[PDB]
């Protein structure tokens, strides 16, 4: 009655089949995954999980206290984060960093993004063919970009992000090293943010630290962690999308030259692979049903903890015609991979600009542009809640 769900499926983007399974014959199926007590539903059909993102008979806020059956030994989550409220509190939070990123202020940035990407590449260039297209640009990028951002010293963030990384851990074990690593996180913006409220630099810590509705709408605590938040968010997800995307279009060699013969189909493009690729094992963060909700014929009782699948959602052939092929002309239909509702991703702006900025150069300066090794050989990543390759041997 009960599925195990370890979710360690890992070969290569390959949909896990145990998912694939539970959409196509169980799509509200009871579960139970690695670390945390009880037992939990798994809604897997775009329509239903689409119901349980935006319908506020499903609360995040209420996961507060819960020993929520997650995929890592220590929770990802803290207590003051945007992650565990729901409208209206988190709309206030949410309201004043998605000012940071209005197509104008984001249409901005971009200057300074492809300025970051071309030397990358002028350095990766200098070094010489073959290279690994992970450490050269996939790994950096992302990095360097929400670090200029929110104006994080150079010597602080291979550290900072050495510490996000560990947090990401499915290890049974490595969970002190998370729950210290992330106070250690924690406590060092606790401090550089409260440095910023002191001595506002006009960077974006500043811009959430300055913001006030005459008293600072930020508490320091609400702050830090957004700080803190920030930060985690803009170099996991997104350093990992640029090698997937990467491996994907130097594997598929149709659509690589269908980009080459026109190049003006790649933000087209970049959606249909953002749909396709399973850019994460098992699923996140779960919510409460506040009360008892019927979802595909299946009560569940209030109190009981539901989590959703975004992977099975994007590949619900109920909404995508041949949903597991990778059609760019497909009829547009909103993904998930972004997530949905309330909690929908605050930096899918700045991704998107990231990934068009990034492979819209990297396309025009390396049309030659191989993966060095077979396929096969690229090694993936096992360790952590996402998938990604670990290197990409590339030659042009
Ligand atoms: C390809 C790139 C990215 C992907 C695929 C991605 C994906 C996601 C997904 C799937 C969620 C799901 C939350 C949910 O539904 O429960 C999420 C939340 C979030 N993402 Fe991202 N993300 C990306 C880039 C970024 C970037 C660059 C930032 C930069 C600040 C960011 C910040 C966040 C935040 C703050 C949340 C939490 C919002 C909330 O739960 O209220 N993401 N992201």
């Amino acid at each position: 009655t009960v599925r195990n769900c370890p979710f360690d499926y890992a070969h290569e983007l390959e949909f896990d089949p145990q998912l694939r399974q539970l959409l196509t014959e169980e799509p509200v199926s009871r579960i139970r995954m690695a670390y945390g007590e009880g037992e939990a539903w798994l809604v897997t059909r775009y329509e239903d999980v689409r119901t349980v993102t935006t319908d506020r008979r499903f609360s995040r806020s209420a996961v507060l206290g819960r020993d929520f059956p997650r995929m890592t030994p220590e929770p990802i989550v803290q207590a003051e984060s945007i992650n565990l409220m729901d409208p209206p509190a988190s709309s206030r939070l949410r309201g004043l960093v998605a000012k940071s990123f209005t197509p104008r202020r984001v249409e901005q940035m971009r200057g300074g993004t492809q300025r970051v990407v071309d030397r990358l590449l002028d350095e990766m260039e200098e070094e010489g063919s073959p290279a690994d297209f992970v450490a050269r640009v996939s790994a950096p990028l992302p990095l360097i970009t929400i670090c200029e951002a929110l104006d994080i010293p150079e010597a602080d963030r291979p550290w900072l992000r050495a510490h996000a990384m560990t947090m990401m851990n499915v290890g049974a074990a490595g969970k002190q090293d998370a729950v210290r690593a992330k106070a250690e996180l924690r406590g060092y913006f606790q401090e550089l943010t409260a440095d910023r409220r002191r001595s506002p630099g006009e960077d974006l810590i500043s811009t959430l630290a300055t913001a006030r509705d005459g008293d600072e709408l930020l508490d320091d605590d609400e702050l830090a962690v957004m700080a803190m938040v920030l930060l985690i968010t803009g170099q996991d997800t997104t350093t990992y999308q640029l090698g997937n995307i990467a491996y994907t279009l130097l594997t598929r060699p149709d659509l690589l030259r269908s980009l080459r013969a026109e190049p003006q189909r790649l933000p087209r493009t970049l959606e249909e692979l953002l749909r396709h690729i399973p850019f994460r094992k098992g699923v996140g963060i779960p919510r409460i049903a506040l009360e008892d909700v019927e979802l595909s014929g299946v009560l569940i009782k209030a109190g009981d903890v539901v989590h959703v699948s975004y992977l099975t959602a994007n590949r619900d052939s109920a909404k995508f015609d041949r949903p597991d092929e990778l059609d760019p002309d497909r009829p547009t239909i909103p993904h998930m991979t972004f997530g949905w509702g309330a909690h929908h991703c605050l930096g899918a702006p700045l991704a998107t600009m990231e990934l068009e900025v990034a492979f819209s150069t990297l396309l025009t300066r390396f049309p030659a542009l191989r993966l060095d090794v077979p396929p096969e050989d690229v090694s993936w990543n096992t360790t952590s809640i996402w998938r990604y390759p670990l290197a990409l041997p590339v030659t042009w």
